């Protein structure tokens, strides 16, 4: 349906891109990196974290082809010369890292597009949504820049919508005890954060996060209400949010973990999924959904004070999100 | 001083004896384990995690010459053959980690001991000993199984005690993100636990822990007050507690670290550290206390509820803890 | 068609029942290890490495029920109470990696069944089988325990034939950069192996293998002519031959890797492979085949010495060789 | 005495500064990155792979202290503008990896430097050296920029010296298993080498080096004898060589070994070394020798095909060697 343009195709850049396969509203036609398409193919081909892509890849002389489709390859450092109207790109997913800021992030509509993802927590953005949470309170007609903020704040603000609605948090706090990502380093290296300047694979890095924070955004009567940490591990893939709070309404583990599961077969079905299995982050490797809470984790003190764990592909579940996105965004008029 | 004997040249095993080192009221005289002085002395040699030991390793036939100094190497997989009394040991350091029941442990006193330091939470046990924290409710006389629990108690305890004595403790929950150790699985294989079977250098796996619970032992006015569990991922040594409770006075993040600043400085020296340094797991690697506060996470929200981190090194200050434990003891009578 | 056990459900021995699945030549019957069928199940469903299990997995009774067909569960550490004859199994898959040696693998067959197919480097075997290489060896009237090898040969054999057919092999020696597996240790333990003893995920580890002499097994005209090591390093499975060799007839790198290609697209087909594509070991987790070539890295001096490398998946590739050879056996009548 | 300037103050860059250090001779006065002086302190002070700096660590204005003694930090991207001249500086060690080439390294000399170290292969450089194979061939009156060739070829070239000389080497070829690098990326990110672009943790990657080649530098007598690859697995240091030579003369493992024994206690002492113990690459971080000779894993094939391993600390080793040679070039005039 809609014609979308993927700038940086790194991981989310990718993953959308596998999700986009799926979804027919919306059809990837141009990406735009820092190399040529014949890397580009090479990388979406062989994946370290999701295995070989299932489907046709190739190269098309400068351009990509994917099960027959053509696919342009960009290789313009600056987003002002994408000239997205050129080739009738309505939807820009950014997801380079470095526009997440809306005077970066706009130049994408100053080239002819109609609508931009921030894939990622951004500054001055028309509106931060999270899908399966606040997605109604997009306005197709002010909303133009709009970031799908992070992965961590898109695991926990619709398990966070539930406790809230259900049993009323007064306060909380979290930890995600997250996969390292290529904000990271290899070997102790500068890095504005001192704790992501250490070798990623080598240690158990605590650092900042504001997920916690960004909750409010999409759920405002939660603002102010929670903080948060992150930690990140040795791990390539796959983060687990750690949730800590205090609960108005007197309940017992059995409670909260019925209302969590009734909502994730729910209203939030494909958003939140519930489960009762004892089972570790490699086994949420490709996990397309946003939550999984991991029931068997659930703990309640004084009938008050709660601890709810849910796991989350930070690249694959985001990515889907992305593309939901997307999709929604479309039906509402560009 | 008083002849000790390590029964379980492991990990614990082996950094107790580099502890012991340390400590002139204590000296190793035999050890046990399920192999030759050639394989022992190898491996109290050259060490993956901590490097090779600063000091003269050999082999005597059939003993272990460290320094000059003989160590008898035993090697029989029923405590009751082992026969302390023969060889004058006083105290034996449980650290197999198949005898942590005192049925089992009490064996080291039929074969001539006169007081076993189980290296971990025990079952039955005379008593339960955080040193710093509860030392003092040792009884010479009625206490001859002891525990010095686990190395996450060990960690939480003491900053747990600060917390509350200085705010009071309402109640709150932990989560230790925590090293893999050999109690786990290289690649998938039967366990008990089955997070536990699953490869452990390959993923985040929650785990249970009765390391919040195990605080009361050692802090009575705590019982039922605290909960936990942990994270077990892929880095060989160091873990971090993470601790959100709610406390009864109103405090800021000033206060909160300042208190744990003074108590690391004064009467908790060398058992709980303050750190304002933005560092990560590989930087405790080799810490011999048994709490640093991370004082750059230290948070609040409404002045109630508090988040606390602190490192540990799992094995070492553990290690050191079981020599203060076992001169501790010594110094009372045996 | 014929029953077949697995005894010694583990990395190989569940690799084996996946790949038995696309066989319906053979059926699994029953499976032994020592634990109960929940914990079986649990494994078989969910793998680190593998991913999930795409088919229904549920216990009945203390049974396995895998797509609705049931699998016996077994839980016996000596072989001779297996009672394999009771259940009409006629061949069984030693995997367990304690009964190597003849007088113990011998036992499968005092217990009911025909035959046996040890999953490794054999003592005293009636003969060692290598896919493609020498199963025309096989002599159904003399050979009831069968040596499948290892899966390093099985990824050497296959090319060396190669080279020695078209080249002439003078000598060779390998080194094979290997996954870690559950031969080795978490943290530095007791191991016949002083080398194997140490941290598997934390170092790169020099063992010895016998990998390239026992290829002469399967290639009596090699005796004498390769030898080798194997490199252990941190990854959870594929490895990688890396062979030097003096080859009598002065090629160069196109003949050498025409000869490889044509063999793999011709009398090898299904056993080794070709590729020149610049991949790196997680792209060949779950490959099938015993041996891909890295055409990209073959190298040749003086027209005489030649290096070729090659990938194999050591779990998959060996694990459906096992398969191939019961399915072969079978054929030979029981 | 003489005073020294390192660009690029990264892996290399800081384990240079620690090995000065130990140097009377040369004074570290000045370094160069792309960040501030508090980053730059902090990474030395703090290091993922060494551990903790043995030494006093503070920022005084905009430059670092290190025992008392000043060190002034530079943040010039481009090196013409470095003024070496203005504090003093006669040797720049070149480590940012940037500047390989020629005319971008001799731009140091433009701005004030007498002469260049470039800490790896380089592209027309007066001159390679290899300390303690080649020294001699250094001409103070003609060479200017001078390149320590790589770590790899540090480690070869020393042993690939005594194996011709005692036994002449017909032919080679080596394999380096090696820990990963700056170079690499975390996850699937562009880089000229396709197999480099993979997540360096979790994969064996194969990957070309000139290092073999690059020994014809150091020892003409060699050209066209040796070529090579490497194989970058998931270590954060330490890395080994693996060759696999035709020889003249016929030789058993004892002769071989005490060939190398003999050059490592004898004229290569210091730079070569001779190990009879089984250890594991951990076991040598923090080596200061060039090249560790692993005897058992000597192996001889026909008495005329032999297979050498040797371990080497990439970045420690190597570094040292470039004190040497800053030392070894002073001592030779300025
Ligand atoms: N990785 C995750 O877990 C995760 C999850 C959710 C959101 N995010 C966010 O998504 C964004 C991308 O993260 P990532 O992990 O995919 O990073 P990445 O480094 O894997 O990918 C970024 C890609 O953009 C390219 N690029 C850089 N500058 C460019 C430019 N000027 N023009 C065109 N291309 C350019 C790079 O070459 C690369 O291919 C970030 O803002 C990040 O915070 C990451
Ligand atoms: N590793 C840690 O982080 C840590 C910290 C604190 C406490 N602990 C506890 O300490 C104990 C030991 O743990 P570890 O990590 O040292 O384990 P480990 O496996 O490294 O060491 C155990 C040693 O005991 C030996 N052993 C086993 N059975 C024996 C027997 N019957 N007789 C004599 N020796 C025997 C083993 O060969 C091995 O050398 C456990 O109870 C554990 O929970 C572990
Ligand atoms: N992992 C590889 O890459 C690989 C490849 C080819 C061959 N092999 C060989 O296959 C064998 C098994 O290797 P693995 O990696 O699968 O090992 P593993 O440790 O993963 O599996 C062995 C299984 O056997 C069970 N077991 C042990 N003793 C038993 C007994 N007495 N009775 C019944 N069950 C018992 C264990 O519980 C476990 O599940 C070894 O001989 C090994 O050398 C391994
Ligand atoms: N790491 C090893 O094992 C090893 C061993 C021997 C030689 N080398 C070589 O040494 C060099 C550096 O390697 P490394 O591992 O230390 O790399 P690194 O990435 O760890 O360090 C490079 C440093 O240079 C800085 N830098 C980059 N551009 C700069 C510029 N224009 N001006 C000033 N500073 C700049 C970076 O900020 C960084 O701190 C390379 O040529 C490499 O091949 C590496
Ligand atoms: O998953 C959480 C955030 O989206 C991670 O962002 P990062 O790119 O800074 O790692
Ligand atoms: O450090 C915490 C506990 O002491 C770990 O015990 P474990 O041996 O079960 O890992
Ligand atoms: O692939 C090589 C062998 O199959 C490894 O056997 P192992 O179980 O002894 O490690
Ligand atoms: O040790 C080998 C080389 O020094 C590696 O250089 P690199 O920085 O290109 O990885």
């Amino acid at each position: 349906a809609v014609k979308v343009g993927i700038n940086g195709f790194g991981r989310i850049g990718r993953n959308v891109f596998r999700a986009a396969l799926k979804n027919p509203d919306i059809e990837v036609v141009a990406v735009n990196d820092l190399t040529d398409a014949n890397t580009l193919a090479h990388l979406l081909k062989y994946d370290s974290v999701h295995g070989r892509l299932d489907a046709e890849v190739s190269v098309n002389g400068n351009n990509l082809v994917v099960n027959g489709k053509e696919i342009i390859v960009k290789a313009e450092r600056d987003p002002e010369n994408l000239a997205w109207g050129e080739i009738g790109v309505d939807i820009v997913v950014e997801s380079t890292g470095r526009f997440t800021k809306r005077e970066d992030a706009a130049k994408h509509l100053e080239a002819g597009a109609k609508k931009v993802i921030i894939s990622a927590p951004a500054k001055n953005e028309d509106i931060t949504i999270v899908m399966g949470v606040n997605q109604d309170k997009y306005d197709p007609k002010a909303h133009h820049v709009i970031s799908n903020a992070s992965s961590t704040t898109n695991c926990l603000a619709p398990f966070a919508k539930v406790l809230h609605e259900q049993f009323g948090i007064v306060r909380g706090m979290m930890t995600t005890v997250h996969s390292y990502t290529n904000d990271q380093r290899i070997l102790d290296l500068p890095h504005k954060d001192l704790r992501r300047a250490r070798a990623a694979a080598e240690s158990i890095i605590p650092t900042t996060t504001g997920a916690a924070k960004a909750v409010a955004l999409v759920l405002p009567e939660l603002k102010g209400k929670l903080n948060g940490m992150a930690m990140r591990v040795p791990t390539p893939n796959v983060s687990v949010v750690d949730l800590v709070a205090e609960l108005e309404k007197e309940v017992t583990v059995e409670e909260v973990n019925a209302a969590l599961k009734a909502a994730a077969e729910g209203e939030l079905k494909g958003i939140l999924a519930y489960s009762e299995e004892p089972l570790v982050s490699r086994d949420y490797n490709g996990s397309t959904v946003s939550s999984t809470i991991d029931a068997l984790s659930t703990m309640v003190i004084d009938g008050k004070m709660v601890k709810v764990v849910s796991w989350y592909d930070n690249e694959t579940g985001y990515s889907h999100r992305v593309v939901d996105l997307a999709a929604y965004i479309a039906s509402k008029g560009l």
